[PDB]
C-alpha cells in the first residue's frame, strides 16, 4: 500500500571484477544496512546479525542468517544460484516463497578478508524492494569504509534515515 523509493537502474550498481566464489565464503557480520524498507528505529535499534555463505560442490551457496529475536536464535535459510555473470545470484526454489516473483543479488566490491558491499532486489506482491549490506569479518570497520557505504547508498537515492548501523551483540551470532 505505502509508496516506495524506486529501485535504481542497475547501471548505477557496480559488479566486482573477477569474482572468486571460494574466497567470498564463510561468515560475514552485517555492520551496515540500507534499503527502501529499512528505517532507523531509535526506540528499538536494529541488532547485528550474521550471514554464512557455504559453497557447495554444484557451485551454489547454501546461505544461513542467524539473528537474535524475542530472546531466541532465528535461522533464515536459502540457496543462492550462480546468475548470468560471476558474483551475481538468482534464488533457488522461488515458487515456494509466497508472493515472490523476482529476486536478485549482486556483489558490488570486496577484498575477501576484511569487507564487502552487496546489493539485493525482490518483487513481493508486485512491490519492488532493494537493500545494500555492508559486511565485515569482524564486528568493526573503519570510518573510511563506513563513509564509503553512506556515499554509495545516497548515490542510489536513499536518504540518511534509510541507512543504519546494527549494534554489535554476543548472543547467537558468535562462534
Ligand atoms: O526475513 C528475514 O528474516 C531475513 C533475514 C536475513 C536476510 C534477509 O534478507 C531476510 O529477509
Ligand atoms: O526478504 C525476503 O522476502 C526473502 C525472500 C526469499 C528469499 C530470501 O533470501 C529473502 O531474504
Ligand atoms: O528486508 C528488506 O527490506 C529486503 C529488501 C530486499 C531484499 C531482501 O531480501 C530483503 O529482506
Ligand atoms: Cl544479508
Ligand atoms: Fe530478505
Amino acid at each position: 500500500t505505502s509508496d516506495l523509493i524506486p529501485a535504481p537502474p542497475l547501471s548505477k550498481v557496480p559488479l566486482q571484477q573477477n569474482f572468486q566464489d571460494n574466497q567470498f565464503q564463510g561468515k560475514w557480520y552485517v555492520v551496515g544496512l540500507a534499503g527502501n524498507a529499512i528505517l532507523r528505529e531509535d526506540k528499538d535499534p536494529q541488532k547485528m546479525y550474521a550471514t554464512i555463505y557455504e559453497l557447495k560442490e554444484d557451485k551454489s551457496y547454501n546461505v544461513t542468517s542467524v539473528l537474535f529475536r524475542k530472546k531466541k536464535c532465528d535461522y533464515w535459510i536459502r540457496t543462492f544460484v550462480p546468475g548470468s555473470q560471476p558474483g551475481e545470484f538468482t534464488l533457488g526454489n522461488i515458487k515456494s516463497y509466497p508472493g515472490l516473483t523476482s529476486y536478485l543479488v549482486r556483489v558490488v566490491s570486496t577484498n575477501y578478508n576484511q569487507h564487502a558491499m552487496v546489493f539485493f532486489k525482490k518483487v513481493s506482491q508486485n512491490r519492488e524492494y532493494f537493500k545494500i549490506t555492508l559486511y565485515g569479518r569482524t564486528k568493526e570497520l573503519t570510518s573510511e569504509l563506513k563513509e564509503n557505504f553512506i556515499r554509495f547508498s545516497k548515490s542510489l537515492g536513499l536518504p540518511e534515515n534509510h541507512i543504519v548501523f546494527p549494534v554489535p551483540i554476543d548472543q547467537c551470532i558468535d562462534g
